[PDB]
């Protein structure tokens, strides 16, 4: 059974906020894939925190922690979030976005540990660079919005060579709104590319006896107007999901 692409309001969120990128959301039970700008979905950027997700699902697989209540020791060094100012544990490095606690991690995988799961995750360009501990915010890796999407299915259907705790870990730990109408698992990141400011919120949301996987990128070329893009991408899937009927 084959997917099909659905068939203008999407894209008037965009123009009416100055920002250009897209939204793509994949409805899982119908097959359907849903564009605001289908060219757009095929362009890779660097990933940013949203690699917190694989990068999450890597260091419970490869024991870099026991489980997701283990802490990392704190360097004592203070940044300028304060919930980082602390030792932390997977599901508050995830939560607190802690570049910090996974970099540390990062240094206990060999980089060719890291190729095997991006070739497994079918993750982007699949590069790592020789920044092997941050090789997600450096522009060497990259991945489209569609292979965001792709690779969230495939973690949603536990189809990756992966514990079966790995999975029930990151699962648990990827909810940041949980409603009685639905389960939102949802992953922002940010970065700059050339005079491009990207904003990522990737995940899937749980509603309607159905799965809706998305990947929301806005570029943005204006400094004075990213903080409240940074604000707002949360509120602008939720827009989307609205104005889609996949919530109220």
């Amino acid at each position: 059974s084959n997917a099909m692409v659905s068939n203008v309001n999407l894209q008037k969120i965009f123009d009416e906020n100055k920002i250009t990128g897209s939204v793509t959301i994949y409805d899982y039970k119908n097959k359907i894939w849903i564009y605001s700008n289908e060219e757009d979905s095929k362009i890779r950027r660097l990933p940013a925190s949203t690699f917190k997700i694989p990068n999450s699902l890597i260091f419970l697989e490869e024991e870099v922690v026991k489980d997701e209540n283990e802490a990392m020791e704190w360097d004592g060094i203070k940044r300028y979030i304060e919930n980082w100012n602390k030792d932390l544990n997977l599901r508050e490095a995830y939560e607190y976005s802690a570049l910090w606690f996974y970099m540390k991690g990062a240094g206990k995988i060999k980089s060719e540990k890291y190729k095997e799961y991006l070739k497994e995750f079918n993750y982007g360009n699949q590069i790592v660079s020789e920044k092997k501990n941050s090789f997600w915010i450096d522009r060497s890796l990259k991945i489209s919005p569609e292979e965001q999407i792709d690779f969230l299915i495939n973690l949603y259907e536990e189809k990756f060579m992966l514990s079966e705790k790995t999975y029930k870990i990151v699962k648990d730990i990827m909810i940041n709104e949980k409603t009685p109408e639905y389960t939102l698992r949802g992953k922002t990141g940010w970065g700059r590319e050339g005079a491009e400011n990207i904003i990522w919120y990737v995940g899937y949301i749980e509603a309607k006896e159905n799965v809706y996987f998305f990947a929301v990128r806005i570029i943005n070329a204006s400094e004075e107007r990213n903080s409240y893009l940074l604000d707002f991408r949360k509120q602008l899937t939720m827009m989307a999901f609205r104005e889609l009927g996949i919530i109220n």
